[PDB]
């Protein structure tokens, strides 16, 4: 059903905020959010172009873009995903940013990389393996079907993870630059690569990158080191998500729980800030959301307010805001210390124009599950059009096509 | 009366433009509106801070500020005018283009110099005459004024104008630059100095700034040549006013008419612009409107589609634009070419939020002018308050102060 909501106007959500070297001027994001409406060979579409470019009318808006590859070894999803390491890429997503800019909004590139998760049908095709920090699956299921294909998970040796630093993400920080992004993202929540390595039911390394809480933080750290030196600190960001259970993480049930690890994720970011290498932002996902699914009162085991008793800067957090709409309780009492922002992702599918609805408390439009991850352009920019002029099986027929 | 007006939302006035090296995301623009709130040394005021704030919330708003004298001969009206001429001018101007700026805004500043109608006894108490292109007076009235004080006007030397391109305009535009202004405006419109230069009624030089049409322009070029190549051309905007008759100049009636003194200068803009050296605006005030008063249909003698068909960048126009609401027919076709913008100057005066109440129809507040010149806050900033808060005895009492 759609939404009523009360206007947001008068709230903290329309003050400006300084992120990095950007003043946004309202507090609203959208988060990144998978469509799979890239092209088969990862270059950013026309699609997305207009997807994109919808979102960001309200000037001083950050979007952050949807789950972009940094590699081939990064990739995995049967769907299409863009990445960001060629140069064809990079002048596509550079298309984009320049649209999002012309609006005087900034956009910031999620980076990515499956790990363990990884089809490994799809990887074997690039004569590659799922990999990850060790050699582990998220579900029995998975592990056979990796083994039936003859391209089991395997762990990345020390000198591979050195060359996710120093290679996949450091020429994907380099092409995003090329490419305009305003921030590049660390994914490090959900359960992919970073997440792997962070938590010990994915990471039983031997050697510096796992075998303690630092050591399996070390890796993340470090990308955050070297990428800081490259693009600077006030370019990144960084998206965890404590409490998921997504992808079979074990979260509040695994051996360390997300309050040490996080803490001392989080915490180390803000040493780095008091140095003078502070990043933009620090992305959290709220335990009402695990994934891309809701999580019942009863499951929560956590809360996120650590996050901002030992982090001073920004954060951004995301995950069901319109639980309490009208009135937007929660929304209002966690922007209240003025630094922190507000992400909206299943409701920006449907309402393009979501800043613009939540301002001035217009009904938000229902979404629509059934084409979240579909490969064609219905249920994907057809949320801009009057339905009247929206012919349903053309739009089903519209594939992603290159940029012009 | 307070106006109905139409919603300009969907209307070529909320599409992006670049001018010089920003992009505005509404083409409606607060023009330069003179309101003595200034400080008695010219330096910016508390007042002023708010006032300007206020005004620049629709992120991506175009501000000029008030004529801003350029040095203290630029001076000469008895109310408190700022400046930016001294490093104290330049840092109290600097909190408010940061304010305006904050809002994701812009801000140009209107340099100025009256010249001719100095008040001459204003002028004595700085050891100071008044001074023109040629030593003419608006008015009988006016000459027996400045010599009754044995304060005659005088026509600059040839020096003399060579030191307004070279020190006086030349500091402004440095001191502006400190200000964090985006633009400087030169003001050579109704019948201020540069406009007493340009048009032969005020101008019977002969020596190179006289004697001629490009004789005539010939100190607004090069003030437009040399300014450029400090600030860049992108810095750049100039006012001219080619109809108007304010402050006794001929216009239609002088021995050159306006078509061919403003043509010739528009031309020689744009013959800059073909060589890379384009100024960000031209801004000039519709037949309309000749200074703060409005001109009958009757009196109107010729158009600005000149401007147009020479000109090839932006257009600033401006004057009476709510003359056919509430549907705005005329403003709808003059920006319809996509590279004009539109001005409210008395409307901006009593809604500070006018950008979003043209955005969305909302019904206009009428402006007071018996407070347009007053040196106190009632009628200034009170337009940002409820009534009912509004101690209008305290406000009357309300003078400029130091900014913080
Ligand atoms: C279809 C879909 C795709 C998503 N893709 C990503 C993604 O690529 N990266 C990410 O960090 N989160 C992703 N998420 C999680 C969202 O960013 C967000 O945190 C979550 O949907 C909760 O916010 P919401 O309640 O406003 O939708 C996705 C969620 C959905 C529903
Ligand atoms: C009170 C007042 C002060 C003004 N001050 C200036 C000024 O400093 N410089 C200038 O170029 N025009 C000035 N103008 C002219 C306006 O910028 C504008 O061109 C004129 O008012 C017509 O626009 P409007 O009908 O929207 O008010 C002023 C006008 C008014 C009414
Ligand atoms: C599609 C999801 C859902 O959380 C994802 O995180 O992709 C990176
Ligand atoms: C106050 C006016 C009215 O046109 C003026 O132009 O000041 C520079
Ligand atoms: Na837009
Ligand atoms: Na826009
Ligand atoms: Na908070
Ligand atoms: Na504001
Ligand atoms: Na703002
Ligand atoms: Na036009």
């Amino acid at each position: 059903s759609s939404v009523k909501i009360s206007p947001l106007k008068d709230s903290e959500a329309f003050q400006s905020i300084k992120v990095g070297n950007n003043t946004l001027q309202t507090k609203i994001v959208y988060p990144p959010t998978t469509r799979f409406r890239a092209l088969e060979d990862h270059t950013p579409s026309d699609l997305q172009l207009q997807y994109y470019g919808d979102r960001s009318t309200f000037p001083g808006t950050l979007l952050i873009t949807e789950a972009t590859f940094v590699s081939p070894q990064a990739s995995g999803w049967e769907g299409a995903a863009p990445g960001i390491w060629t140069d064809k890429h990079a002048k596509a997503w550079k298309v984009i940013t320049d649209k999002v800019h012309a609006n005087g909004s900034f956009v910031s590139t999620q980076l990515c990389f499956l790990g363990r998760v990884a089809d490994p049908a799809v990887m074997k095709t690039r004569g590659l393996n799922p990999v990850s920090a060790s050699a582990t699956y998220e579900s029995d299921a998975a592990k056979e079907a990796a083994e039936a294909v003859g391209n089991p998970v395997r762990a990345l040796t020390t000198q591979e993870v050195k060359d996710l630093v120093y290679e996949a993400y450091t020429n994907a920080a380099q092409k995003a630059m090329d490419a305009g992004f305003d921030y590049i993202e660390l994914h490090a929540a959900h359960g992919y690569l970073l997440d792997q390595f962070l938590q010990p039911c994915t990471n039983q390394r031997t050697d510096e990158y796992g075998g303690s809480i630092e050591n399996r933080a070390r890796l993340i750290l470090e990308l955050i080191d070297h990428l800081s030196t490259i693009v600077g600190a006030d370019k990144i960001g960084i998206r965890i998500s404590p409490w998921a259970t997504f992808q079979n993480m074990k979260a509040h049930k695994d051996t360390v729980h997300p309050l040490t690890t996080f803490s001392y994720l989080v915490h180390e970011l803000q040493q780095r800030a008091d140095k003078g290498q502070g990043i933009a932002y620090i992305s959290v996902v709220e335990p009402r959301v695990s994934g891309n699914v809701d999580v019942s009162e009863e499951d929560q085991a956590g809360d996120n307010e650590f996050v901002s008793k030992i982090w001073k800067g920004v954060i951004l957090k995301a995950g069901n805001y319109s639980y309490d709409a009208p009135e937007f309780k929660t929304l209002k009492e966690d922007i209240a210390d003025k630094r922190t922002l507000v992400g909206f992702s299943r409701y920006f599918t449907s309402n393009p124009n979501l800043v613009w609805k939540l301002r001035d408390g217009i009904d938000l439009v229902p979404y629509d599950r059934n084409t979240f991850y579909s490969d064609n352009n219905y249920g994907y920019n057809t949320f801009s059009m009057d339905s009247e002029e929206v012919d349903k099986e053309l739009e089903i027929k519209r594939v992603p096509s290159a940029i012009e």
